[PDB]
């Protein structure tokens, strides 16, 4: 009974100005309705009716010019599926080529299926716009206390072309008979299987089991996080440091922060209106939730809490201490490469063939979600920075004789080598070398080798760090020579990332900006207060991350080491402010050309 | 697309037997179906399809004839309440008077409010018998590759009167026109807002905020529980006791367990079918779920831990350690009478009302709910001889001059003065006056007499053992002759409870026991491995609580007594458990014969 809510949930994002305006109405009625002037009251109702029918008119004009187009463009992909299909059987019938031919297959059935998934979301529209229709016609007749609202319906809407043709209905099922009788060889259970649509985007809930698995992991958690703070401040010595220990556990602190903080960013993007799931080419009907990741945020958690918590106290006397550090990683990464079909294994498989594609930039394509990740990979550094100090640590500081010897030279956590200079720049360069690429497949030099700048900075900035510092460790005479050549890089790649991802990313400050100052035209989140305040806050942390990149190779006090545990967690609150903004920019640009399902191309 | 699920969540469950049987029908399609003799098959199919469209003659028959008897008992409930109202108008417009006839304007209000959903269930009664008749239809068509479901369906439940009756839609309506011209004074919004059926039964979902409080509060009392029995196997001491402890503490645990087993029983009497919503007559449209219960079962059990390490530790050393134990108890007894509109104060105020009336027993008429809870407050004596326990200790042998004074002769935990007797026939005592009240207001003596004689039992047994015990406590000459005079009360009561409760309360063994052998004709629970198992538990464990209330006056000298009853406390409970799933159901299967899926609900005159 609250249609209201009803339409804001079961709108195509996309399409979301092709439905009925119904809080529009409901707001003209009850002005109308508040506001009289109790034949004065007899003219004025006779003023407000026509207005009223008036932009009836106008609102039935659009659905039906919005629906005439979208089913011009089913008929067109209809028709040339089918040519593709019938040359693939008269190529195959006509004939490594069997490879090429089984993909060719697969290409055919994720088009048909694509196709299908078109008509049905076609076919809610007409179905909710005519609900819409009644539904506020009906309001204005009980509002108004007239029967023109039945006429108005009877004579125009229940007429109009938006919810007289019967050509989808049709489309659908010839679909569905192809699907059947040409790919499945004949079985409408396996067909149907395939290109039935369950319910999508915010009308969907998740498990009950799941919302308690969620609150289970986070209660335990929380518990074992309170006993690590009077632990920490009891069973702990001064006699021994505990700086190798905050090494190796803090890498494990962000990825849990990660994983958390993007489970908000999923929740955000799903109760917007941002088609995540068509950005980064996700299957329509089956995908993860927020509450999934919030799930494996808690499980990760309370493994660390209690490998730590093992090593502050002393559970077994016959296990070494530099063990359950050790166990910790090694469970992380086989919870990742499990090869069973268990635990998300559909889920994993995708980010485990991404990851291996934005390794492996040079040789192959780049897509939104391929790029998103590397940008996602350069604000997790200091994880690969850990990672490498763990690594020498247990190969070159470490006193195996001593079964106590995980907790207690430096030069396994010292940029001595530049390990600390060329591991910080493994992000960056992989940012780079696919933009080039970007820039060879597309021929335009902007944005595509203007952004390769951006990350070429970093490379200067660390190294001169590094020189500068490792000079005046030697006391040569050019100390202070290359720490003005290393500052100088450092302030210009802090406003060559500030400028591009305030302007070149989120889109912000655009000619065509009326009342939203300083802001696009057209704004997907609520409130022109979280715009603002996230301008602030990038520029706050974007001139406090150059900082945490060039202590990696100068700070001799361990002041230092406090300045690194204190800002990598502050630099991970930066990409998930920064993974808002970027992914409803690209949202509104599929918004202009009405894109609702992916376009899937076929082999030849 | 899975209408058998949806059909079996969205069915009165006392109308069960009024709807299609869906999945008989798909095994008789699926039977000829899959047995095909493959002229041979051509009259096979001639002989099935005869069987199939007969079955389908006879349940829409059995439809039509339900839906006419529903009507006619809707048109005189609807004159019925309409009479007494225009009466209710005539007398108030023809005339202590309003305080009465405030009432009357209640009770006009609730009978319109409990007529309307019956409407409701009878409208959705016909709508879901027509789905499944086209659901099923085309299954037959798609199964048997003809047409003649399809010319079935037109010429026959397309024309049913089941079907194509008109006359509930005009009740409903002229039922909100009236209660909205005659009782709200004029306001739609307000008459909708009270006769405004939402979602009931199976088929309405909990909140994910409730599901995730649920299963936090239950992850930090996991972890506060591994920390008590580390912290009690390294911190205590064994200079002093832990029985003063053990004993103030054990009566919190109980009362936890109970709502956390309470909620269990919640969730099968739904998924079951056992309309606990009628037998207890808590509103159809507004009640808690099995959820809000697990949720106040954790909550007061993270309380409870951190109060007794908090006693193990010394969190404070400027707070005297028997504080914890005091605030706990402090704390429990306001979530409970909490004045403020929070916290299921509308489930609070029903649960206080009902405890004032079975403790005013004798003053007040007992329905299902008001003799259900004495009987579950008959297994949670344990938490009165705690408390009992508790009041004495820190009156007689609490030292507050030593701030270390709550974990250190007995008196206060012993019958030397009966009070573990008299305190112990606390709870049979009310069920007894309640039952004499039943005799007294049905003039029928049985089972309202016989059943009084079954709680007298108790009293007999417990006195003996005090007997036995007080007399060969000052080593009196009547020892013996007490001894053997209380074991013959405590084997009669261990029986005059068990035949009843399985007899006369479950219900089984049954004359029309049929292939349920031992059990009665009809079961709603799925398996008969239910009944039989938990028949045996009834058994073992009716014949272990008569000697956990025999232990209560001066009996077990030796602290093995002590670790005694600390082991049986808690299995009473599975008990009480057990015997709240057979006795509910037994009063369900009393409606599903009346066919009562309403309250009814009378005016004052
Ligand atoms: C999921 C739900 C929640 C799970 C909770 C898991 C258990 C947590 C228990 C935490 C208890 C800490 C506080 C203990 C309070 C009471 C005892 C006390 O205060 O004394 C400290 C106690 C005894 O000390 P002591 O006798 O000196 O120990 C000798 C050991 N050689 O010290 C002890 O001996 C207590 C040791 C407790 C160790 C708990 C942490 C995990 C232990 C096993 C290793 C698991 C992690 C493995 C990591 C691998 C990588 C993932
Ligand atoms: C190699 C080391 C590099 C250093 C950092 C550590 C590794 C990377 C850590 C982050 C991993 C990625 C997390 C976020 C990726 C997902 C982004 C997103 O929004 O996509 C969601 C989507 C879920 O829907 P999906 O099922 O994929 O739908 C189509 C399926 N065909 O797809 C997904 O959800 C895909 C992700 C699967 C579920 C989460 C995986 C959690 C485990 C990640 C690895 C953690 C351990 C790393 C190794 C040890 C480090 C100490
Ligand atoms: C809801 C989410 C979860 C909530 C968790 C609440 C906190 C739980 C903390 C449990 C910690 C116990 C184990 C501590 C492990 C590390 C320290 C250790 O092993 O040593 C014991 C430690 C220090 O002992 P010591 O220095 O001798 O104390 C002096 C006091 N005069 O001993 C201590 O000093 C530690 C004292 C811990 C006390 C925790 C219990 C509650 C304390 C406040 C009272 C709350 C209950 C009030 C009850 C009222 C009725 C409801
Ligand atoms: C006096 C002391 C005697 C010794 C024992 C302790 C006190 C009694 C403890 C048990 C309390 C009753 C628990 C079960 C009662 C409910 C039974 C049931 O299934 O009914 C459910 C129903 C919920 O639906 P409802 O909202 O009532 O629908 C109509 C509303 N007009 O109605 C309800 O849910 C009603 C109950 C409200 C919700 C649960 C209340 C939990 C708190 C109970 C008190 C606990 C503390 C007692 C004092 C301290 C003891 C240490
Ligand atoms: O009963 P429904 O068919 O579901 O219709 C209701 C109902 O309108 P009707 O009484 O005309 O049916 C509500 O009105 P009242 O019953 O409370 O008088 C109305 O609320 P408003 O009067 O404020 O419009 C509500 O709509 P909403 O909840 O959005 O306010 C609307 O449900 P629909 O929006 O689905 O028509
Ligand atoms: O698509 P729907 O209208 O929701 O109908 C489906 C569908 O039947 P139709 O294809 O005839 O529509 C299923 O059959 P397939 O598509 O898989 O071939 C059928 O399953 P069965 O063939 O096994 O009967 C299922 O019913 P169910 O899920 O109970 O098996 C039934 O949905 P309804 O039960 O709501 O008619
Ligand atoms: C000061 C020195 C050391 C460094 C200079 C680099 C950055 C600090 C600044 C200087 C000027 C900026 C540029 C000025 C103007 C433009 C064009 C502007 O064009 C668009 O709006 C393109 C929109 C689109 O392609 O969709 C995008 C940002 C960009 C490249 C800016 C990106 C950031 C730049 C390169
Ligand atoms: C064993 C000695 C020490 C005590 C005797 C009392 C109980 C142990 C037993 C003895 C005979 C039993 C009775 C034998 C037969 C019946 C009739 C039987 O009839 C019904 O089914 C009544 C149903 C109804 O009234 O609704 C119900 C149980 C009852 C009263 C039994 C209840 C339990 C009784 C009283
Ligand atoms: C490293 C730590 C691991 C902890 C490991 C646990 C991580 C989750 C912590 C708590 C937040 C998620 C669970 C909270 C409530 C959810 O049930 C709802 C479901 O949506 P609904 O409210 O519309 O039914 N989710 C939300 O309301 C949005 C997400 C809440 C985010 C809260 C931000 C703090
Ligand atoms: C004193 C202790 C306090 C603990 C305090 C916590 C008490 C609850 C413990 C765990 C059981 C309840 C929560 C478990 C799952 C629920 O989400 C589901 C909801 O129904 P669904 O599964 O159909 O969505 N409930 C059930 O499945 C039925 C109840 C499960 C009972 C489990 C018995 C152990
Ligand atoms: C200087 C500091 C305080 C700036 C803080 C900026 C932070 C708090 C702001 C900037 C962007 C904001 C987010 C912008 C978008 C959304 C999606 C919305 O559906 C929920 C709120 C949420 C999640 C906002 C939360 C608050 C937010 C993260
Ligand atoms: C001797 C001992 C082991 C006997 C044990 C008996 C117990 C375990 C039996 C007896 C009655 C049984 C219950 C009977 C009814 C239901 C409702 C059903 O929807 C879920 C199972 C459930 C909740 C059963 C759980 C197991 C149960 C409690
Ligand atoms: C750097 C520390 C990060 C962790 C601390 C919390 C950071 C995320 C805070 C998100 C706040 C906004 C959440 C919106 C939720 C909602 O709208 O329901
Ligand atoms: C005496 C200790 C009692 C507490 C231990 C658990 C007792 C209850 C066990 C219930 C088991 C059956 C639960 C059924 C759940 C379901 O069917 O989903």
């Amino acid at each position: 009974m609250k249609f209201a809510e009803h339409l804001s949930a079961h709108i195509t994002p996309e399409w979301r100005k092709q439905y009925i305006q119904y809080e529009a109405f409901k707001d003209m009625l009850y002005s109308a309705q508040d506001q009289a002037p109790s034949d004065t009251v007899k003219r004025y109702f006779a003023k407000f009716e026509e207005k009223f029918f008036q932009t009836c008119e106008k609102e039935l004009a659009k659905i039906n010019t919005f629906y005439s187009e979208k089913l011009a463009e089913a008929q067109r992909r209809f028709a040339t599926l089918q040519n593709e299909l019938q040359s693939s059987l008269d190529a195959q019938k006509e004939s490594h080529e069997e490879r090429v031919q089984h993909r060719n297959i697969k290409d055919l059935k994720l088009a048909f299926s694509e196709f299908y998934l078109s008509l049905i979301l076609l076919q809610n529209y007409q179905n909710l716009n005519f609900t819409g229709f009644r539904k506020i016609l009906k309001k204005h007749d009980k509002i108004l206390e007239t029967s023109r609202g039945a006429d108005w319906r009877v004579a125009h809407v229940e007429v109009a072309p938006f919810y007289t043709c019967k050509k989808i209905n049709q489309l659908i099922s010839e679909t569905e008979a192809v699907v059947t009788n040409e790919l499945e060889d004949g079985d409408r259970q396996k067909a149907m299987k395939r290109l039935r649509v369950p319910p999508l985007g915010a009308a969907q809930p998740a498990p009950a089991w799941t919302t308690f698995r969620v609150g289970l992991f986070c209660g335990i958690f929380i518990v074992l996080n309170i006993t690590l703070v009077l632990a920490a401040v009891f069973k702990l010595e001064t006699d021994r440091s505990i700086w190798p220990l905050i090494r190796i556990y803090r890498g494990g602190f962000l990825l849990i922060e990660f994983l958390f903080l993007l489970g908000i960013n999923t929740y955000g993007w799903r109760q917007a209106g941002v088609n995540h799931v068509l950005i980064f080419e996700l299957n329509p009907r089956s995908n993860l939730s927020h509450q999934h990741l919030f799930e494996i945020a808690g499980f990760l958690g309370i493994l660390w809490c209690l490998s730590l918590l093992a090593c502050f106290f002393a559970p077994i006397s016959v296990i070494p201490t530099y063990v359950y550090p050790l166990a910790l990683y090694g469970f992380m990464v086989f919870f990742l490469i499990n090869p069973t079909k268990t635990f998300y294994y559909k889920s994993r498989f995708w980010l485990l063939k991404l990851l291996f594609r934005v390794f492996t930039a040079p040789f192959h394509k780049v897509g939104f979600a391929d790029f998103w990740l590397a940008d996602q990979l350069n604000s997790l550094s200091v994880i690969l920075m850990d990672l490498e100090y763990m690594i020498c640590f247990y190969s070159l500081e470490l006193k195996w004789d001593e079964s106590k010897g995980l907790l207690p030279s430096g030069i396994c956590h010292k940029y001595t080598y530049g390990v600390r200079a060329i591991v910080q720049c493994i992000p960056a360069w992989l940012r780079f070398i696919q933009c080039l690429r970007r820039y060879r497949d597309t021929k335009r030099a902007f944005p595509h080798l203007v952004n390769a700048g951006k990350y070429s900075t970093t490379f200067f900035m660390v190294t001169f760090a590094a020189l500068y510092s490792t000079h005046k460790e030697r006391g040569h005479s050019d100390t202070m020579v290359f720490f003005y050549l290393w500052i100088v890089f450092y302030i210009i790649s802090s406003c060559y990332t500030l400028i591009w991802d305030l302007k070149m990313d989120w889109g912000l400050f655009d000619k065509n900006a009326g009342e939203n100052t300083f802001l696009r035209e057209e704004i997907v989140y609520p409130q022109k207060a979280y715009y603002y305040c996230a301008i602030i806050e990038d520029v706050i942390l974007r001139f406090a991350w150059t900082i945490q990149i060039s202590i990696t190779s100068t700070l001799l006090p361990h002041s230092g080491d406090i300045i690194a545990t204190v800002f990598a967690p502050l630099e991970v609150f930066r990409r998930f402010v920064w993974n808002f903004f970027r992914l409803e920019n690209e949202h509104l640009n599929n918004c202009g050309a009405a894109r609702a399902v992916r376009d899937i191309s076929v082999a030849p």
